[PDB]
């Protein structure tokens, strides 16, 4: 079978710091190989790092082959890391080079730095590649500057890599960005993709995913969104905008996801679209305080979001993954919840199949 529900990756050591782990990310090879990380919360020194584990049969098994270290600044990869495979060169780096993108940030949270790291060997060694965004403390305050949260995709000729920016701090409490490189060293002038005129709005947690009719789905939780739900004064509903230029999510008319039956995702969301369930095949999405996927067969379409129950159980920015060489197939990956996480965080799996789930 190549399903199965909740199979464990990581169960912590007893003295990591809450929340032990979050924020799983899960990576496919083009040999089919699976990588996956997350934030790994170790009592330091040494400054903590990023694990990377592989499996060789579709997740059902896993084995740790290296960490990604901080060799640049004596802080440590602490949060929001990203993996991500080159489709194509750019600079020195071929195609299948992996990267692994995150905020290199010291014990104290006074600073962050978004950070690229690169493996010529499919993930078992890493060398530094560039340092691309430098903000201050990290907390998520209004009037802190801090940075956080890479995404990485590829457009044309540029890599573009995406993520939350504080640094606008008289304007914006948080905004989205991005920066583009051609060859992995000299990145661009920040871009804006999101923002919001309110001050206190935190729109957040930017993802990516390239749509059949040549648009990008642009995913993030809009923090200060309209109409947070009775009992509360403000919350983080996901939104998304469509693009056909993915530099270019700044003009274009946002959406709140809502799923036929009324339900309102919020917090942490993570988007992929699979090429399975029809001539515009499926978009899917997890947010991060609910169990169900929510799918869109209709490129993006506000009335046609779906919502399903999965085996895998709620999680901080639960991230998907879909099989290249089966759409069907889809990997929901979390790594437990914001602390405090009482130490019940593991980092765990599961695979589903799209045609079994959407009945
Ligand atoms: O990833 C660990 C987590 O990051 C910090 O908050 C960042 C905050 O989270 C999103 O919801 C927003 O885009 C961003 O401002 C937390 O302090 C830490 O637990």
């Amino acid at each position: 079978g190549k399903t199965f529900s909740n199979v464990e990756i990581f169960d912590p050591p007893t003295n990591y710091r809450d929340p032990q782990v979050l924020y799983a990310r899960p990576l496919e090879l083009s040999d089919g190989t699976l990588l996956g990380t997350w934030e790994n919360y170790s009592p330091e020194p040494p400054n903590v790092w990023f694990p990377i584990v592989k499996s060789k049969d579709g997740g059902k098994t896993w084995k740790e082959i290296s960490k990604v270290k901080d060799t640049q600044n004596n802080w440590g990869l602490r949060y929001q890391p990203q993996l991500y495979e080159l489709p194509r060169a750019f600079g020195k780096y071929p195609k299948g080079t992996v990267l692994c993108s995150g905020s290199s940030i010291p014990s104290d949270l006074s600073e962050t730095l978004i950070e690229v790291y690169a493996s010529r060997d499919k993930g078992y060694t890493w060398e530094f590649v560039s340092h691309v965004a430098l903000g201050g403390e990290a907390l998520p305050n209004p009037g802190l500057t801090p940075v956080w949260e890479p995404f990485l995709m590829t457009y044309k000729e540029k890599l573009i890599l995406y993520y939350s920016d504080q640094r606008d701090n008289a304007t914006h409490s948080q905004k989205l960005v991005h920066q583009t490189t051609t060859d992995l060293k000299k990145w661009s002038k920040v871009v804006d993709d999101t923002k919001y005129a309110d001050y206190y709005a935190r729109p957040g947690m930017p993802t990516v995913a390239k749509l059949p009719n040549n648009e990008y789905i642009y995913v993030y939780e809009y923090g200060g969104g309209p109409n947070p739900p009775a009992g509360s004064d403000y919350w983080f509903p996901v939104y998304y905008r469509l693009s056909k230029d993915p530099q270019k999510f700044l003009n274009k008319a946002h959406h709140q996801i809502v799923s036929n039956d009324g339900t309102t995702p919020a917090g942490s969301p993570y988007v992929v679209w699979t090429p399975y369930g029809g001539k515009n095949g499926t978009i899917v999405v997890s947010c991060g305080t609910r169990s169900e996927i929510f799918t869109n067969q209709a490129l993006g379409d506000a009335s046609a979001w779906k919502k399903w129950d999965v085996p895998q159980p709620t999680a901080y920015t639960r991230s998907l993954l879909t099989f290249q060489k089966d759409p069907d197939l889809l990997m929901i990956m979390g790594a437990g919840i914001l602390p405090p996480a009482g130490g019940k965080n593991t980092v765990s799996a599961s695979v589903v199949r799209l045609s079994e789930v959407m009945k």
